[PDB]
């Protein structure tokens, strides 16, 4: 699930915005119907938070241990 977990809302490239940053990103939509949030923000990012209007994500502190998970995915899915 992990490498097709990122993807559920960072891969929906069909997102209308997103702020991707050093240790931070984000992902402002209204594909809510059934996305998989709880889970990208322990898995995928390093916690995010949800704000009808807007959603916010960010890969800090454990920022290595996720992107080592994300590193796996694409080592997973090469």
């Amino acid at each position: 699930m992990a490498p097709a977990l990122v993807a559920a809302f960072g891969g929906k490239e069909n997102i209308t915005n997103l702020d991707a940053c050093i240790t931070r990103l984000r992902v402002s939509v209204a594909d809510v119907s059934k996305v998989d949030q709880a889970g990208l923000k322990k898995l995928g990012a390093a916690g995010v938070v949800v704000a009808g209007s807007g959603v916010q994500a960010i890969f800090g502190t454990k920022s290595d241990n996720l992107k080592t998970e994300m590193d796996e995915y694409i080592r997973n899915f090469g």
